[PDB]
């Protein structure tokens, strides 16, 4: 079936990060560093050595004395812990990832919160969906998951889960980067890490917005504990759904990637004898309105409220809105329910 999606394991990638892993950003592109980039583009086996070179860039290889070969087999084990689903996979944590760089490069993060929890935020940017199963909250209930076992009662299933294969990674050997932090500090960055990897539930955002939006309205403290823990959950979600930041052929083809891995979840419910979500039922679904509904519900909000901390982000709202009307635009071309027989929407 198309729900079936595979885990890589249970040297050599790790000789060539200890060969050339840390290489400047222009030399992996002079647009490295611009919110016109797309990581994407990025073959996927030049992606590890690109997380040695943010962190570099940022400076946090030094700035926390982080063991180099460490940082190398971490990263690899936080590659090897994505399964392989259409959508969330590596390549959505990397590209998530680098987008937490792009706000450090170009809005003032130093400005607004400490070195530890910008470290944080892209710490868990890359670990944000570990292990992600192509199914979501709703489903580890129904099909009563061991996940949804261990955590429904506590909520956000999978986001707990992600969180705790970021801790097994760090509890494994070799791989704990922050070995050398004192005990106050790692747990600071283990504290920092659950919160942050929490916000990526849809749930909890809709439960904080109006905190969000009051912080936006007063205007941003610096010496506010409490304002640095909605900065960070806000920023968590622009890094989550940044595919929508870029040109109309990435929001395109997240789209054919989402849909086909929400619509996989949809047969497989069917299977169950359940009824799906409409966005999950590829005979229910039309790709079009779901993608509308989405921008302005869920997406345009977000880069709204970053816009109104940050005015240096007013470009990323209105590639936004601008990916937003070339659906509506599209929408004439697309007169069919779910996705194409081959399962592409290059025909837009
Ligand atoms: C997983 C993702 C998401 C959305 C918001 C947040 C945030 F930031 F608000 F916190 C995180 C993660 N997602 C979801 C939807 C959705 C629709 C889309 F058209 C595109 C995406 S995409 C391309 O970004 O995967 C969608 C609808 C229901 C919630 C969610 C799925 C689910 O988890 O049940
Ligand atoms: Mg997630
Ligand atoms: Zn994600």
């Amino acid at each position: 079936s198309t729900s079936l999606y595979k885990k890589a394991g249970f040297d050599d990638e790790y000789t060539k990060l200890l060969h050339d892993g840390i290489q400047p950003v222009a030399a992996i592109d002079s647009n490295f560093a611009s919110f016109t980039y797309t990581p994407r583009s990025l073959p996927e086996d030049d992606t590890s050595m690109a997380i040695l070179s943010m962190l570099q860039d940022m400076n946090f290889i030094n700035n926390y004395k982080i063991d180099c070969p460490t940082l190398a087999r971490f990263c690899l084990m936080v590659k090897k812990g994505y399964r392989d689903p259409p959508y969330h996979n590596w390549m959505h944590a990397f590209s998530v990832s680098h987008f937490c760089y792009l706000l450090y490069k170009n809005l003032e993060l130093t400005n607004y919160l400490e070195d530890i929890e910008i470290f944080a935020l892209f710490i868990s940017c890359m670990c944000h969906d570990l292990d992600h199963r192509g199914t979501n909250n709703s489903f580890q209930v129904a099909s009563k998951s061991v996940l949804a076992a261990l955590y429904s009662s506590e909520g956000s299933v999978m986001e707990r889960h992600h969180f705790a294969q970021a801790i097994a990674i760090l509890n494994t050997h070799g791989c704990n980067i922050f070995d050398h932090f004192s005990r106050k500090d790692y747990q600071r960055m283990l504290d920092l890490m659950r919160d942050i990897i929490l916000a990526t539930d849809l749930a909890h955002h809709l439960r904080i917005f109006k905190d969000l939006q009051k912080m936006a309205e007063v205007g941003y403290d610096r010496n506010n504990k409490q304002h640095h823990r909605l900065l960070l959950c806000l920023l968590m979600t622009s890094c989550d759904l940044s595919d929508q930041t870029k040109g109309w052929k990435t929001t395109r083809k997240i789209a054919e990637l989402i849909y086909k891995e929400f619509f996989s979840q949809g047969d497989l419910e069917k299977a169950m004898g359940n009824r799906p979500m409409e966005m999950m039922d590829r005979e229910k679904a039309y790709i079009p309105e779901l993608q509308i509904s989405f921008m302005e519900h869920i997406a345009m909000p977000i880069y709204k409220l970053l816009q109104d901390l940050f005015p240096k982000a007013a470009e990323l709202y209105e590639r936004v809105a601008s990916n937003r009307e070339h659906w509506t635009k599209v929408s004439h071309k697309f007169t069919i329910r779910g996705l194409p027989s081959n399962n592409s929407l290059d025909f837009l």
